[PDB]
Order: C-alpha cells, then sequence, then structure tokens
C-alpha cells in the first residue's frame, strides 16, 4: 500500500475499489485494487496469477499485508463501455465487433480449458488498448470470494447454483448484440424482471427446448407463456453468420449452448481481421 501511489479512482468494483496507481519503486503505472481473509481465497487467488493470455488482464502481483488484499493488475486506459458511448453517434465499425468479439472469445477459452469462470461478464469489464487489443479482467474473482443483471444467464436466475462455463458466453452473447445495435439486449431492473425480459424476446422455455428446467428451484408454472421473436428484428442489421453464431450464444439449455472453442470456428470469423480503434484518452 505505502509503496504505491494513487492516482485516481477508476471506479468501484464487485470486490472492492479500484485506483490507477504507480509503484513508487519501479515507476510502473497499474491498476490497484483493494479487496472489501479467507485462506481459500488467498490460495484461490493465488493461481490466477499463473493464467497468462494476450486477452486476460494479468495479476501481477497479489499484497496480503497488515490483513489487507490488494490486487495490482496491468493497467488499460479504456474499458469497452467507455468506448460504446464514444461511439454512440456512429456505432462501431463491424469489422472491429468481429474483432473485439474473436478476442474476447480467445480469452475465454483460454479460461475454460483451466476450468476459470468470470461469472460477472460486462462491457465495464472487458478493457482496450491502443493497439486494438481487448482484454478480460475480473476473471475468477467470482470464485474466490445497484449490480447489473443484464448479462445474467437464466439458468442462474432460475436458481441453479453449479453454473458452467456456458453462463459467460450468455453474457458474451448479450454484449456482442449490445455492440450491434447499441442497446442493452435484456435491461432489467430486477430479478424477475431481466427473466421476463429474457422470455418475451426468446419465448418462454418448457421441457422441449430446455430439459429439466421446469425443476429449476425458483421455475414457477405460472410464468407467462411468450412466444419468441425472430432474431432479423432483435438484431438488425447483423448478417445470417452473426444471428446464428448469437442464436447459439443465447440457446437456453446450458449443455446446448455453444463453446468458447467451437465459436471460434464459426464462419463468422472467416474474414476476420485486426483492427485499430480510434481511441481518444
Ligand atoms: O487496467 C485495469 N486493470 C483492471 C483490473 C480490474 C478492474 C475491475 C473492474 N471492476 C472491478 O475490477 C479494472 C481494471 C483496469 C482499469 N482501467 C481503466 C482506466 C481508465 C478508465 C477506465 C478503466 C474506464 S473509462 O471510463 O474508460 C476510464
Amino acid at each position: 500500500m505505502e509503496n504505491f501511489q494513487k492516482v485516481e479512482k477508476i471506479g468501484e468494483g464487485t470486490y472492492g475499489v479500484v485506483y490507477k496507481a504507480r509503484n513508487k519503486l519501479t515507476g510502473e503505472v497499474v491498476a490497484l485494487k483493494k479487496i472489501r481473509v479467507p485462506s481459500t481465497a488467498i490460495r484461490e487467488i493465488s493461481l490466477l496469477k499463473e493464467l497468462n493470455h494476450p486477452n486476460i488482464v494479468k495479476l501481477l502481483d497479489v499484497i496480503h499485508t497488515e490483513n489487507k488484499l490488494y490486487l495490482v493488475f496491468e493497467f488499460l486506459h479504456q474499458d469497452l463501455k467507455k468506448f460504446m458511448d464514444a461511439s454512440a453517434l456512429t456505432g462501431i465499425p463491424l469489422p472491429l465487433i468481429k474483432s473485439y468479439l474473436f478476442q474476447l472469445l480467445q480469452g475465454l477459452a483460454f479460461c475454460h480449458s483451466h476450468r476459470v469462470l468470470h461469472r460477472d461478464l460486462k462491457p465495464q469489464n472487458l478493457l482496450i488498448n491502443t493497439e486494438g487489443a481487448i482484454k478480460l479482467a475480473d476473471f475468477g474473482l467470482a470464485r474466490a470470494f445497484v449490480v447489473t443483471l443484464w448479462y445474467r444467464a437464466p439458468e442462474i436466475l432460475l436458481g441453479c447454483k453449479y453454473y458452467s462455463t456456458a453462463v459467460d458466453i450468455w453474457s458474451l452473447g448479450c454484449i456482442f448484440a449490445e455492440m450491434v445495435t447499441r442497446r442493452a439486449l435484456f435491461p432489467g431492473d430486477s430479478e424477475i424482471d431481466q427473466l421476463f425480459r429474457i422470455f418475451r424476446t426468446l419465448g418462454t422455455p418448457d421441457e422441449v427446448v430446455w430439459p429439466g428446467v421446469t425443476s429449476m428451484p425458483d421455475y414457477k408454472p405460472s410464468f407467462p407463456k411468450w412466444a419468441r421473436q425472430d432474431f432479423s428484428k432483435v438484431v438488425p442489421p447483423l448478417d445470417e453468420d452473426g444471428r446464428s453464431l448469437l442464436s447459439q450464444m443465447l440457446h437456453y439449455d446450458p449443455n446446448k449452448r455453444i463453446s468458447a472453442k467451437a465459436a471460434l470456428a464459426h464462419p463468422f470469423f472467416q474474414d476476420v481481421t485486426k483492427p485499430v480503434p480510434h481511441l481518444r484518452l
């Protein structure tokens, strides 16, 4: 703590406040996260600094002193939420959307292969730099330890306590649609409102499309029954390749939902390139 000179407060996270800080020693600029300490967390967090991938925000150090916990992450200047706000008028170019989705899927495939889940993916957690790269931040913290519910998977909202890697694919699918249309896909303001907004778009799930759904802890036979909408109306003007991938990312049944690995081979990415975005820092 004493070894860092806090510059600015980057923002309040799910498990603590994040500050832009300068390592008074090395002089390097980093992201200092003050965790708002169990031995389990310590061990879990420790394994995370071993995970290294170009599309994952690197956990540099873990400072456990005076019974306090500080996580030191690599620093990136902008998150996707701010970039989207800045591109509100023209929207993000499709080539850049495709590049970002491609890199994010690589990041997830890597984490998923190590059995590490994010569980709370959202625009605020996706950081970008001037080189055209995008990285996932806060990976694996959920397991170690006005909340947005917009990117929450159906199985989580229905009471399933043993979620899988599929929950991250759902969140990513929601973010994908948002970049294309420039509007949140399911902006619920409560757990039931979130669930109903999903049902009104993709249809109320039943035993046909999702075996075992009526046995979920929070499922109620009294749920209204809405018909499914066509994706052409939900995410215009995404082409057929894109709509195809999106539908596979938003399948109700977690077991039918596409994996990050398989999505990487989807036809939507046949013409992927790596454009450099115009960032205003
Ligand atoms: O560079 C960074 N590393 C991080 C590690 C974790 C988190 C985080 C998020 N929620 C909880 O934890 C964030 C970072 C991080 C931040 N850099 C950064 C730096 C500046 C700005 C933003 C983000 C947002 S903006 O409005 O675009 C300005």
